[PDB]
């Protein structure tokens, strides 16, 4: 684990349009939080309706036909994301660092996984830049029929703060990879290391207004997005609260393509027969990653009664061994909270558990003089009515629940509006393949939990999202599929 | 062209759920009417909210789980597919006079056309049951992958007016192949098609409950479908202007899915040096096609100076040739619209074609005593900014336009919020590819217009849909994507 | 399980061209007997050469650009698969008689599996005619890129003798479905289900020369057909000895395409936990199915040293239930073999496994005093260089092993040439997917045994065979790809 | 166009077995020679029986279950091959040097076109890594069933002396993308460029075994890979002649996979309403590029009647315009040919066409005092009987033919036991598509020729190969599928 052996300056904080730095229209600004602190790190140009308007225009423009853009060989989309992959890799620390700091992440993660998984998801997108491919059908009559998988055109792109750089990656890399422009809003708590790419992106050599990065607030630049005539799809993480206003105004507008990837009640599965040691330590890797700010967080674990308590036992164990501080130091294993709204709402959350009558085994309240740090928090004998088994939580607050009847468990399982993911421990083929089976989540781990990749699609049933993400059936939702059918003489097989 | 010796007699009027015959919750019936004599052909069950509440239960149970549909073969769902495709075979002559009387569709076309659309697109539906397939995924790490593409579940399908029986089929055929459960609302002129198909749906063996069909209205039943918090996914075809509607509840609901088919105000362009006959007869059809109540309609043609006299000229002959009347008698040419409001609407925009100065060709007026007929309609000289030129009118009426320059009219062409089809007619290569690519409509013909095939998708850009129907591409709307991650010892390639 | 009322009569005897029946050239007829009986059913035209060479002018005609079955639409060629499967059903107890009466096939498996199978394969294989795509492809440059997968052209097909009809279709569908005209030989000693096939090609309307039928010889007609200069592909199934000539011959001729399906040697692993009378039943199956003579047959069975001694007991147990006898008589449950040679050679081989020091469990000789009837043989104790557990008997002869080392036991169960198939029989996870992965075979079975379906592709391993048969992954070794270029002023992504 | 502005210094001659240099086990070396000077270059070291045995073994151990190259992750095989990419990319200079020097291959166009066509094939195929993907697929029954499409194997890959680096890449390239291990043997006339590249696998990281390099001659090393009992898959590129010779020995020893591209007598049909001077330049570069000697080479052109004198005259005055020498000289627009032996052939052929009465344009002979040096040559009225018209040239060798009837020259076209490429030059979009589709070539270009990209399979129909390169398609030609079918208790869709 190398560290920056310099001191973080930050350089970026103006609106991204055209490969140029602007100012807000307004002139305003709005400041960044370290949360881990409560200080402020910087000041960054507040984006508005008029600056998203700005950056659509540029997305438009960059997508004529006939443009550098629209007419570059495939294969050169994928080399300047390649190119974009090695300048982030050559900036890694500082990366890192900016991550850790603003978004209050472990360094350690920060830089092992969060930098990492950037760098290989963009790899990833590239590889698929020139293997984008329609097809030549065989339609009845007397014709010569294909289509052409066109990029769709200005794509708005809200990224939450959870994973600030891992999830912008996620949204441009398989949007420009399948040729698209884009109109990134990063969140208003953590817009400073999409500054930094997009330095790196004008760097590569991205043609101008191919992407554009306008930092600001939900309820206004997001909703300018949403709600704009000319953004032809909006790509969305967050809250389900958020997705349903986003859906919404894609429909009284211009009824632009939606996708959403939103909030989770994820159950785990853990059968008597199961790995009792492998399910422990995944399921609390499951719930804990990140302070548990994860929208696949393991907040519903479901173990069979005669192995529960001691599953309880171990798990409360796991938990004890926490040391909470500032992310940058080394040896430190959590960090705080994104911001007040959801500190405020993890403890509010947490004191219903309490009242409720589950069984709180350890944790349960604040910790320290600053920052927005939560003890990590386990709660036992769970009920499914309880606010803390039907809310995301977005905190380090586990869920134990006991069960004893299969066909039981899985509709206690699948009872909720949610559906992200979901794991199954168990050692028995049968029970992993009709148990995944029957489980409404898009991602099911069999023995293991929170295994994502670049290469798996990824998103949600029910409320939890519309679309995939990633793989090769998640970039399907960043092309627009064109039949075209010419009159011919006489076809022949 | 054969036809049925004995009058037709109607006996399916109810609400079909669970496979049995219900009354209407309230008890209410409304009238169904022919538009060819403005007279009443029966009476229907009028279902609402809680006929589509008990039809969703009966969806939701059908897949559940170790239920029958959920258990068979996939190969057994293509086989029911096939099998209900060979019995609307054996009623072909009474679904097509029950078209012809319901819809005002001339008999020939919808015996010749509609019908072996619709028992040809339930055959390569069928075909497609068991070749639905998802992935093994080479993931980093000590993992086996596997994506599952699962149906989705419980399908609202609001069908629209125009073509019931095959824009029926273009719904359920893929939904069911997929392994999906559908409540079904046909369009309240033309309920009668969709019931005699219900009754082959029970007699072709399909589990109760897999396909549930609520007649009644819009702003009701079809609301109810839109809104309702255990409907999966809703399609629906129809005008722009409702599909918002529907796109604004599917959020504000339960983020269901949603497919659309909606409007267009589709272009043809026509070069100079194309084949002028085959330009002026492909126009020709493509607009005045079901007494122009096609989403496709080519209603704006843009002809270059040169050859623009000669073809309004030729176009003009042609219109000149139809035979009004009585869709049912042999020899007939042109049914009436199919009600009131349309027909009100077709009228009020040719009024303001005359008004802002276009020059009319022929036609212009109503025609007979009763049935809402309108005559068909030529306008030349029409400019971009005219009514005529903007507005979907969805009747006999066609727009003739000028250009000189292809830049310019690929310009004019595009500029619209919708972007549902367009026509292409020349001999050069070149242009007929970059011509085709630089257009946005989701459907481009070359020296043809209105060719449609069960082999091909078919869909919007921008407000003229959302989604895809249709060849291999359509059936993924009608999947949900589920990942299987597997922890394993060691991976091997 | 319903029976043919009246004595089945043998009609269609000639060689099948162009939809017409023909002498052969030289005049000359060979006989066709009973396996059960040694008499001679009927006298079938002996198709060399000179036949065969007609045969191969018609398709090569059927075939040419501008015929019928050229430009017919895809979902017409479909059409005709899926006609051809009802003629098939609506024959099934007269073409299940003739199997079992000419093949020595048990009527019950000749009625309820094979005519089954061969139903369904052909309904599979006529969904993917409209199906078969090719591909527009973003090429480097201004050009428009696109494939096309074409028919290869005329292919020849060696059918066995092992299971005559059902083979047949695994040829012909899909050859037909992809739009391919063919020449088949089936087997010297199993003419006549084929030859009725072509009757009912012939009624479903296939367009004549599209599918031609020459029965004879190995040597002689089937020596043609891989030698042939105007033979685009051939397929064959059979002995891997045969495949290695069939290869040579289509190298030293004009390199026509091989598809070869072959011998195996289809190593089971029973771990200590599998369910034992589950893996006693399928491995008992696996290798006495057919009386032996499936390319498939689970020919080593190697079971953990702790379950060994109960697997051979209730092995044995098993293999002395069969009843012996003509396979048309209700309640028999062995057949015959099917001739003379292949009896000698399965004499032969288990008077190795005695004088090599096998331990004899039951059987060990031949029964009756007519028919090629070899009793049902187990022998325990066998070792990897012992001929029995080298050599392909294909008999009714099983051979069970004894392992310690898992590693082991890979490596032998991987050391043959052959590479068809094999079964692993466990109830841990990681162990199924680990074996599976690490055998080299073509169809891995878990906890099964002899799952053949349409939609799965079949072939082998090293010298069990080239290419793969069925599912989609096989119809691609029945199109040839054609990418075509064109010049275009400029590309647009 | 920059150079190496040192002296090439050949450092690597030794056969690249298990990433170490080893004499051959003979210790015999053989000379390496520069066609346009006819001098040695230097000493490598000949491999043979022995060394592709020992070569063999390091394959197969680097392809063991468990092994580094099997358990990485796919993603980092792709990431290897970037690598690669990136180490060509910096030895650019050297390589189209020695390339050159070599191959007798133009510098401009060694550096500009081959270097910068084996990086971006190269940088294409390391995208492929992580996508190749398997199914999961719906079979009949209680079952879950899933395909694993692995690398074959032990990969024998037999590179041609023409474009030695290219196809290097071309082999290599996929099969390392899939995970194969390899066993290359460069011909005998151009080895460096292979061993300078194997020393940049070693380089890049590699694990060894997976790549071994083995020069040698045809009949010995060749022959040893193709006979070989352990090598799974052969690839070969080269005349159709020795094509026939790898098939057949493939078969007579353990059936290994053969894919072969081969010769080629492609034609092109230019039409009276081509864009003439277009025609002329494409049909000229096609036949011309590279001394004639590309399997492609445009042999056989057509012109209609009425603009066949001006096509001739436009092309000799193009093939006048060369200048002959040393390919590394800057100007210089024509190399040598390869050997002695090719060099004959091409004379005795351009003998044929003045014997034979072929119309002599220009050239026709030899050139220089030293050098494989052919005179570029035209020949117009060339008939369809002549030997110049009906064998492979190689050569610097235009033959120009003329039609009257389109019917009749796709006859003449098609009238070959080649089928490698074709052109088509017309303006007509019918003429075009319909041309193209019955033309039977690989590839077919309208109104271009010779355009080959990473993204596009390549590959001959009839004698001019059996499967195909690059694009999606070619990767399927270095996997194996493998099924795996589980029981299970319930099957749900
Ligand atoms: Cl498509
Ligand atoms: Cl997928
Ligand atoms: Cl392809
Ligand atoms: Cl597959
Ligand atoms: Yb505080
Ligand atoms: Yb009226
Ligand atoms: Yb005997
Ligand atoms: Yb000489």
């Amino acid at each position: 684990l190398p560290v920056l052996l310099t001191d973080l300056k930050i350089q970026y904080t103006k609106i991204f349009i055209n490969n140029e730095w602007h100012d807000s229209v307004s002139g305003k600004k709005f400041p960044v939080f370290n949360p881990a602190t409560e200080e402020e790190l910087c000041q960054v140009e507040e984006g508005d309706k008029e600056d998203v308007d700005k950056a659509v225009k540029a997305a438009r423009q960059a997508f004529q036909i006939g443009s550098p853009w629209r007419t570059m060989d495939a294969s050169e989309r994928g080399r300047l994301l390649y190119k974009l992959a090695d300048l982030i890799e050559r900036d890694r620390l500082l990366l890192a660092t900016m991550e850790s700091m603003n978004g209050g992440k472990l360094y350690s993660n920060a830089y092992l996984s969060d930098l990492a998984g950037c760098i290989k998801t963009l790899r990833y997108c590239a590889g698929w830049a020139d293997k984008i491919q329609g097809r030549t059908i065989p339609i009845d009559g007397n014709f010569f029929t294909y289509t052409r998988h066109e990029p769709i055109g200005v794509c708005g792109q809200i990224i939450p703060w959870n994973f600030p750089l891992v999830m912008l990656i996620w949204k441009i890399g398989p949007a420009l990879s399948c040729g698209n422009t884009v109109v990134v809003k990063p969140a208003e708590q953590t817009p400073l290391t999409a500054l930094h790419v997009a330095s790196l992106i004008k760097e590569a050599g991205f043609p101008p207004g191919v992407v554009n990065i306008v930092p600001g607030y939900g309820p206004t630049a997001g909703a300018a997005i949403s709600s704009h005539m000319d953004i032809d799809k909006v790509a969305f993480t967050g809250s389900t609260e958020v997705g349903k206003l986003i859906k919404e105004a894609a429909g009284k507008s211009n009824l632009k393509r939606v996708t959403l990837e939103l909030g989770g009640k994820s159950p785990c599965i853990v059968l008597a027969d199961a790995d009792l040691d492998n399910a422990v330590e995944f399921a609390h890797h499951g719930v804990f990653y990140h302070q548990g700010q994860c929208c696949i967080a393991a907040s519903r674990i479901f173990v069979e009664e005669s192995i529960y308590d001691e599953f309880v036992r171990r798990s409360v164990e796991r938990a004890k061994k926490y040391i909470l501080g500032n992310p940058l130091t080394p040896g430190v294993t959590q960090g705080p909270q994104i911001d007040k709204e959801q500190y405020d709402k993890i403890l509010d959350l947490i004191e219903s558990g309490k009242k409720e009558g589950a069984k709180l085994e350890c944790g349960g309240g604040p910790w320290g003089n600053k920052g927005y740090f939560v003890q990590p928090t386990v709660f036992s004998n769970v009920t499914d009515e309880m606010r803390i088994a039907k809310e995301e939580i977005f905190g380090p607050v586990q869920q134990i629940m006991k069960f004893k009847s299969l066909d039981d468990v899985i509709k206690r399982a699948n009872n909720t509006f949610y559906g992200l993911s979901a794991g199954v421990f168990t050692k028995d083929i049968d029970k992993a393949i009709t148990i995944s089976s029957a489980l409404q989540a898009g991602t099911v781990w069999v023995n293991c939990y929170g295994v994502v990749s670049a290469q798996c699609p990824f998103g949600g049933f029910k409320m939890s999202g519309n679309g995939r993400e990633l793989g090769e059936y998640g970039f399907h939702e960043y092309t627009e599929v064109k039949t075209v059918t010419v009159k011919i003489s006489q076809k022949n097989s």
